[PDB]
């Protein structure tokens, strides 16, 4: 388990009623009030695999090491059939993060030594560190994060030695919606083991014209998809008053 001492005052919460016969934990955090506020605590401490929440990472590191960039983000198509055809094409970041375009961010991942990954992983306090056999790592594998620390690394890394255009451009690939009132940015996770979903996650961040808030939302069992700890994570966001 992550079993770092908080220092803050943070808030409990009791979202139980949100999350019906879904398990797991919440976490937000305000910038302004400089408060986490948890539901579940024991919870979020525990350590899971990321899933494709990594990807952030991966796109951080890929902007950080000129993999990729703000005038060119574009990879090719190698003519691989996918079963969507949101896959089937030349991706950029911003396509690549909104679909999840694995074969995207395994070219970036690819292109990546072993030693900056672990370096930047000790550097962001990411998990457990566990690089393991060094593939696709991140992916029901070696490497494990809690849901605490999901939003600690997410809010510390935002918010050192990257770039302010890399955050930028890394940002604007997660927005999912903006209105008047907020801009809410964001990933989903999905760990299936033998046809059964397993892992369920939505890490992000919600700008309102007066805070910013950094969450995530991990499910570890009932129907534990990163489709749902995104509904549900929309759902306690809404019910909390942070979207007004």
């Amino acid at each position: 388990n992550y079993k770092k001492p908080l220092h803050n005052d943070y808030q409990i919460l009791d979202k139980s009623k949100i999350f019906g016969s879904n398990s797991g934990s919440f976490v937000m955090y305000s910038m302004k009030k400089d408060k986490y506020y948890i539901y579940n605590e024991k919870e979020s401490r525990k350590r899971y695999s990321p899933n494709s929440t990594y990807k952030i990472y991966l796109a951080m590191f890929g902007l950080d090491r000129h993999i990729i960039n703000d005038e060119n983000s574009r990879m090719s198509w190698n003519h691989k059939h996918y079963p969507f055809d949101a896959w089937n094409k030349e991706q950029d970041l911003n396509t690549a993060m909104q679909n999840s375009v694995n074969w995207y961010f395994e070219r970036i991942s690819d292109q990546i030594p072993k030693n900056y990954t672990a370096t930047q992983l000790k550097q962001l306090n990411y998990g457990n560190k566990n690089l393991g056999s060094y593939k696709s790592y991140w992916m029901e594998d070696s490497l494990k994060i809690s849901n605490l620390e999901q939003v600690i690394v997410f809010k510390n890394m935002m918010e050192n030695h990257f770039s302010k255009k890399a955050k930028n451009q890394l940002s604007s690939s997660l927005l999912i919606k903006k209105n008047e009132k907020y801009e809410l940015y964001g990933k989903t996770g999905t760990g299936i083991v033998n046809g059964k979903y397993n892992n369920g996650w939505f890490v992000g961040y919600v700008i309102t014209n007066h805070d910013k808030y950094y969450f995530a939302t991990h499910l570890s069992d009932g129907k534990p998809s990163g489709k749902n700890a995104e509904l549900i994570s929309e759902k306690i966001l809404k019910e909390m008053g942070v979207l007004n």
